[PDB]
């Protein structure tokens, strides 16, 4: 159950989201990557911000280790933080990444977003208040193209770009290779439709990320509305007889967009493949669209 990327790898369309909050206790990715693995998620999402990958990496290399899966069945993304954003620190940034997670290769590696910051993971000035640095997007992508070009990642994309971000990419001098993804943040309240419409033309897979509406860290306007109660996923709920996140889910696959989904519950966790058995009518996924409305979680 994949899509085809544009440099001819292909990406499940379900992922297991990894990021919980540091309040979290590190083991706890461990034990909820296993789960994820046995429920069925071969696609798993992860970051150097996360401090996790030693977990999640032991994660998999247990299930590969014990039969579990084969290492060519798991899809592991990672992401360049954007203190390395510099072009002399992406593939030092990359392996690091792979020594921690002990893994010889990601299937993806991102750039993590556009915004560069002085190299050192939130580097301060004296009254605050984060240390931005310059640094053209479109020379980090060079030396994620090398990554890509020595094996260390097999596909590369970005992550929190709008069209114009991906344009300066797209449109660069000498470019080798597209990249396969943009991963952003896509739920029914914030559809994304046109920046989706925009990487279906340039054969880039849009990858949702805070498709059940966010973890709702309260460092997220405790104001905003909760998307799995919002009333037409839950009429959708019933109708389907499955869950709001499924139907959230399940919007998101009918539309050819990819969709992580975090959980570090078991059930929840077995439940989200759930996602491979029901389908959305036109109507339905008509009266998600209508859902649209800017809001913003992250
Ligand atoms: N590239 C980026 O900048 C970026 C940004 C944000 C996230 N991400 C990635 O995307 C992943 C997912 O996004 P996210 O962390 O915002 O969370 P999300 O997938 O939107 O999940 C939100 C919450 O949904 C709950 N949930 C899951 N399945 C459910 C179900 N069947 N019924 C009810 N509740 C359910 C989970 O809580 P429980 O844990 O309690 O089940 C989870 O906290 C992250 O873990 C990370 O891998 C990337
Ligand atoms: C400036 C900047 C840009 C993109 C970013 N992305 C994340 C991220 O990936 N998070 C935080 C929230 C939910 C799960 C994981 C943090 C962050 C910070």
């Amino acid at each position: 159950q994949c899509v085809k990327l544009n440099d001819g790898h292909f990406m499940p369309v379900l992922g297991f989201g990894t990021y919980a909050p540091p309040e979290v206790p590190r083991s706890k990715a461990l034990e909820v990557t296993k789960l994820a693995i046995e429920a069925g998620f071969r696609h798993i999402d992860s970051a150097h911000l996360y401090n996790n990958e030693e977990q999640v990496g032991l994660a998999i290399r247990s299930k590969i280790a014990d039969g579990s899966v084969k290492r060519e069945d798991i899809f592991y993304t990672s992401k360049l933080w954007s203190t390395f954003h510099r072009p002399e620190l992406v593939r030092p940034a990359l392996e690091n990444s792979l020594k921690k997670a002990q893994l010889d290769y990601v299937d993806l590696y991102l750039i993590h977003s556009p915004m560069s910051l002085k190299p050192g993971l939130s580097p301060t000035d004296e009254n605050g208040k984060v240390i931005f640095d310059i640094v053209d997007l479109c020379t980090t992508w060079e030396a994620m193209e090398k990554c890509k070009d020595a094996g260390l990642a097999k596909s590369i994309g970005v992550s929190n770009f709008n069209r114009r971000q991906l344009e300066m990419i797209l449109n660069k001098p000498g470019l080798k290779y597209k990249p396969v993804c943009n991963q952003v943040e896509c739920h029914p309240y914030f559809n994304r439709s046109k920046l989706l419409d925009f990487c279906k033309s340039k054969d880039i897979v849009l990858v949702a990320y805070s498709a059940l509406g966010s973890q709702r860290d309260k460092r997220v306007d405790p104001n905003s509305p909760v998307l799995l109660e919002d009333p037409v996923l839950c009429a959708l709920a019933k109708k389907h007889k499955r869950t709001p996140a499924l139907i959230a889910l399940r919007y998101q696959l009918q539309r050819g967009v990819v969709v992580l989904a975090k959980s570090y519950n078991e059930q929840r966790i077995r439940q989200n493949v759930q996602v491979f058995e029901f389908q959305l009518t036109a109507e339905d996924m008509k009266a998600i669209d209508g859902l649209d409305r800017n809001l913003h979680y992250f």
